């Protein structure tokens, strides 16, 4: 039992033509073309408008009143031929509605004036026949629309009263049929502006299918955080989504968040951008890729992926125009150069529902950096101050905090994979090296045709049978589900794996200092000791002790800067050590990336050191980590010892300290850097 | 976290060659094949057995003593190494039987796992990727990454420290003498596994636990890891495949729409690599093999359940049907009662071919599940199987041996399933052939330059992706396109006779010592109400149960009738309290939209169903003996005799003669007997 605007609902009976699918517009075209090549004169627009939601038998009776079997047969042949080429034109929101009504526990059916042969054909093609317990067609009914028998029979077969059932319809005739049955009427405009008579009959009215979905969803229970190995939804909506940067986060975390979606439907398409062509071609070659969760040896297949080139404009604009939600999964260095491709996308969207823009970036005030470079990019292209500030305040730009640690596979390891799995494909194509016999309730022509279908289906699918076991592994991800996003976008309210928060800035700072800062400094210490794995490195008593000692010095500083969050630091720090403890497939190199950027004055290392000096706290271990960062940059990255000091001096000069504290810090740090080398 | 023989285990470190993979026997084969090519005479089995444990130099000097000083041993050894990699790369690394089953058990027990191999990183990593077992291991410690290899404990000590564990917290698996010394010295719980050569007395004394093979350790490990809970609806199947094959003798409604799911869930750790199902239907066989898979539809939740790793065979094909009984570890007989006598010949040939076969899959007995609705079903099959074996074998001792060797299991099934029509299947293939044609419109490569890769391997990478794309791209559509062949209900648990060790870990199976208890509940609660409801619907002019449940009188009667029978069974069988409550709702859910469920077949042979010990009269006597309401049951009995007289044209005199005879057989007081008779005949009037 579902409560929809106070009234209790047990079932939901749907109309097919004009309500579920846009087949009424096609029937309008076919009947016109059919008449032109038979009788010569096209049918009156008044006749066709009166024949909407009317049985083929009842449509012929109207033709006698004005002035059909020969006409309608060829018109039906033209229609199903158009459907076999272009597919059934599914109204936007149908699949999203049907699943919500099914999982609410409603007993659903279809009441259409079309034949059982034509009705099923479209219900099968669209893949929505599985949502209905019964269907009532314009064949087994005695008195067709606008008589309520078809809507009474549909309700009776569901073992419910019509007054307990919702009834969807587009036509004027069909609405009367739904109303006289005495069920909760819903009217969806298709090819007739509702009359005063029609609007009075209908209990609820909506301009399109997606308008009803929005109204329904406020009564539908919003599903909660998915579990690790929990499946994604089966049914697909007509919405697209984007991943600007098919990297560790985009491919190995966001892909799961988007694939789960609301738990009712998934995006039909996920467009992801990368310049890594091997990654691009490999995913598109397989059709899917898998995220490996090493802790539980679980491979998570991500399907309905379309990997595109980042430099290729038409494909990037394709994403920014069609996508309902796009995730920006780029590091700081990429923001400026990529802001130009973002600017083109959003301006193309204006030229073409508000976009939900997720900024996934490990920086304090990540949105500001993106929005700064976006404004500069848009203004330089558009050359209009008004159109830019409209775009900037139309779309939902959301800050995020991601706790999950994800790793991108190397091109050598992906080549090693492709090489090994190609040998299996070659051998499979040798092992493979038909006649549908017996008159099994079929005609000889059907059996002959069936044989040809199965022959070329086997020929096409047989090579791809190996994909049942064979997966394309591209990411090593930990089992951390919940992403923390800013409040604003109504779409994010219903996303399962999203947890909305208020003051993100406070969390971003703690994430930067306590999480990202210690992660980088132990990764430098681990790298210099000869560890290539974070997980293995944490098996060393010295490496873990250093991380514990750093955590202690950072929390002591954050406890003064954020006394309101002091209570939660011990939990956050312990959660970090756990994630590091068994990060075996997570390479130190990935975390130790760009030491100088991370050794900036307003970043995860020097910011903590500054706080501790001001408040007379110990920064002994924090000072060592800073030196190990410059030691890593000179040794592993080969950046020069002269440039290291010119960065050290510059960034220490930018710190909010007295000249006394600066002199001491620089002298203490430069001595400790020379000590490690000599 | 995982207790193994009273010892807390947090780690598991495996040797690679001889312990995980059967690479020692592959090296044997190649060395002989390589010797046959070059020197003309292949190296003796006895020489290669003598070489196990010895170094390459000691092995070379031994080859010189036997086959002459100028023997090209290094040339033969290199050729053998080349033949080994070639076979491993195309046909796959030979995995020891039961490894994946063990690795999943240890991993789901939360153990950190490593590989300690004297092999070099490059070849070791390829083998683990090839076998698809690398996912299971956190770290890997190689011979080129230690100063002192086996028998020095460094490689096992390093592996343990990399997992943040002491050696004594780790299970250490090994086949070779030196490796066991390395594992033992380190202080780990050593598990010695025989590969080819019987281990010496010193090795057996050293080892904490010894097993003839992996599967003997798997059987021991099963005692320390749990049987998983009853699968829920929409719960995924296991990801990892084991090396077992299973069979469905009769790819029908229940075979493909229920048993397929049970076998696909298996023990929740792994599932069979192949499910061989038999059918005479060409369209079904050729369609499933073309897709490589089919799907089961659950209307209630609108869920399409995809059954992977299926292989449909012809029921009239001997070589295919014999291969089922030869290769399968467990077979399910999903035939009707009419098909037993005919197929018993094909069963006899199968089990006799298994008896005659010298394969390793036929050494262990067969677990035979009898999926048949009739009481004493197992024994009907056993009768026909005995007759069919005798006439084929012409040997009474061989016939009886086979009948006593295998596990024949009675089963009680509660899931109603309907097989799709060939007309509806043809339509499904026609509609989803247009989508294939539509998909092949779009299909009509370059990986630029990484710079991280070399042009030689970068050019070669283009060949792989292009070849993969050309073959896989047509089958991209299968992502969200299924082949629906079965409409099934949401009932999960299958009741099976306890006995077969292979059933002890199957999670969707409910093991019972005697099937009689749940088969009595199936008779009275399910089939009894089904018959009494069908009679009520028929006399009120309804052809299907599905249509009838729309009537408030029919659904109200069904609900009230379920309550009376359940209340009785709760006193008779209080140990099945949870089973009664579950089976009650399952019946009412299935009845709701049972449009393909005619009353005639459910209402056939009424007088047999109205017997004193049968599904109607027995329930009345129980409810009377325990003072419970039987008003709906009494109405149910009346409708049966009424249905017999009106529809089946049974004489009223014949119905009463039966009615009275059944009442007098019931264990009631002479007073209670007469009362029921007077009440029942009074209702038959109306
Ligand atoms: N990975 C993690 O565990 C977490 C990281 N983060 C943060 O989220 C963001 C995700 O970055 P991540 O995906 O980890 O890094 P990756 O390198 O794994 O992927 C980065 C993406 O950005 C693109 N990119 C990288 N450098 C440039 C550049 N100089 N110019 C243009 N495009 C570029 C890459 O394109 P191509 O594919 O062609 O290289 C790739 O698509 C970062 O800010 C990261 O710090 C957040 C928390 C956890
Ligand atoms: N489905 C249900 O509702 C339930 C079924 N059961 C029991 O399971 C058993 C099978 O049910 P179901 O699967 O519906 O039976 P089906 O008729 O659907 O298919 C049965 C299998 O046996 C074969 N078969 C059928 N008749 C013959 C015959 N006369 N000679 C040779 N082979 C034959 C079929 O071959 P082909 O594939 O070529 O037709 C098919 O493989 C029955 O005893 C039934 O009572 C138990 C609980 C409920
Ligand atoms: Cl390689
Ligand atoms: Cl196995
Ligand atoms: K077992
Ligand atoms: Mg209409
Ligand atoms: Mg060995």
């Amino acid at each position: 039992v579902l409560i929809f605007h106070g009234k209790p609902v047990h079932g939901a009976i749907f109309d097919m033509d004009g309500t579920m699918f846009d087949t009424e517009r096609l029937r309008f075209q076919t009947l016109q073309q059919a008449s032109q090549e038979l009788i010569g004169q096209e049918f009156s627009h008044e006749y066709l408008m009166q024949c909407l939601g009317l049985s083929a038998t009842t449509a012929e009776k109207l033709a006698q009143r004005l002035y059909y079997k020969e006409i309608r047969k060829r018109a039906d042949e033209m229609e199903l031929e158009h459907i076999r080429k272009h597919g059934v034109p599914i109204k936007k929101g149908l699949v999203q509605v049907l699943e919500r009504l099914r999982k609410s526990g409603l007993r659903m059916a279809v009441a259409t004036s079309s034949r059982r042969a034509i009705a099923e054909e479209y219900l099968i093609n669209a893949n929505v026949y599985k949502f209905f317990d019964v269907i009532t067609c314009g064949d087994e009914v005695e008195q067709g629309k606008p008589h309520p028998e078809i809507f009474l029979k549909a309700a009776s077969q569901l073992h419910l009263d019509a007054n307990q059932c919702l009834m969807f319809e587009d036509s004027e005739n069909g609405l009367t049929s739904a109303h006289t049955s005495k069920g909760l009427t819903i009217l969806l405009k298709d090819i007739k502006e509702p009359n005063d008579e029609m609007l009075e009959k209908a209990h609820f009215y909506y301009d399109q299918m997606y308008d009803f979905l929005t109204d329904l969803d406020q009564f539908i229970p919003v599903m909660d955080m998915p579990e690790m190995q929990e499946p994604f939804p089966q049914s697909l909506n007509q919405l697209t989504v984007g991943i600007h940067g098919f990297g560790a986060i985009g491919g190995g975390y966001i892909a799961q968040i988007l694939s789960h979606w609301d738990g009712y439907t998934k995006p039909k398409r996920i467009i992801a951008s990368t310049r890594n062509s091997l990654f691009r071609e490999a995913v598109n070659a397989f059709g899917t890729y898998s995220i490996r969760y090493g802790q539980f040896s679980y491979d998570e297949r991500i399907e309905n992926m379309s990997i595109v080139d980042s430099d290729n404009e038409q494909q990037m604009l394709e994403m920014y125009t069609h996508s309902s939600l796009i995730a920006l999964c780029l590091p700081e260095q990429a923001i400026e150069s990529e802001s130009k491709i973002i600017a083109k996308g959003l301006y193309a969207r204006f030229n073409s529902e508000p976009l939900t823009f997720l900024i996934i970036l490990a920086k304090v005030g990540a949105k500001y950096l993106v929005m700064k470079h976006l404004k500069e990019a848009l203004l330089e292209l558009t050359n209009d101050e008004d159109v830019t500030e409209h775009i900037l305040k139309e779309h939902y730009f959301c800050d995020t905090v991601v706790n999950r640690m994800v790793s991108k596979l190397s091109n050598q390891n992906l080549y090693r994979q492709l090489r090994i799995k190609h040998n299996f494909l070659e051998q499979h194509l040798e092992d493979v090296e038909i006649e549908i016999e017996d008159c099994n309730k079929l005609t000889p022509d059907q059996l002959n045709q069936a044989s040809i279908y199965v022959d070329n289906m086997r020929r096409n699918f047989q090579p791809g049978h190996i994909l049942q076991s064979m997966d394309l592994i591209l990411f090593h991800s930990e089992t951390d589900m919940p992403i923390y996003v800013e409040k604003g976008s109504p779409l994010l309210e219903k996303l399962r794996q999203v947890v909305l928060v208020d003051q993100i800035t406070d969390i971003q700072l703690i994430k930067n200092r306590l999480w990202n800062g210690v992660h980088a400094m132990l990764a430098w210490y681990a790298s210099l000791m000869g560890y290539e794995s974070i997980g293995v490195a944490m098996g060393d008593h010295l490496v873990k002790a250093f991380a514990e000692n750093l955590i202690a010095e950072v929390k002591q500083g954050l406890a003064i800067v954020l006394p309101n969050y002091a209570k939660d630091l011990d939990r956050m720090s312990q959660s970090f050590l756990d994630s590091c403890e068994y990060a075996f497939k997570d390479p130190c190199q990935r975390v130790a990336r760009d030491p100088l950027r991370k050794l900036n004055h307003n970043e995860r290392v020097m910011a903590s050191i500054a706080v501790n000096i001001r408040h007379d706290l110990p920064y002994k271990n924090l000072l060592k980590g800073a030196a190990l960062g410059y030691a890593y940059a000179i040794q592993f990255l080969e950046i020069e010892e002269t440039k290291a000091v010119e960065h050290l001096q510059q960034q220490i000069q930018n710190l909010d300290l007295s000249t006394a504290q600066r002199r001491q810090l620089e002298a203490e740090l430069v001595q400790l850097i020379q000590y490690l080398f000599s």
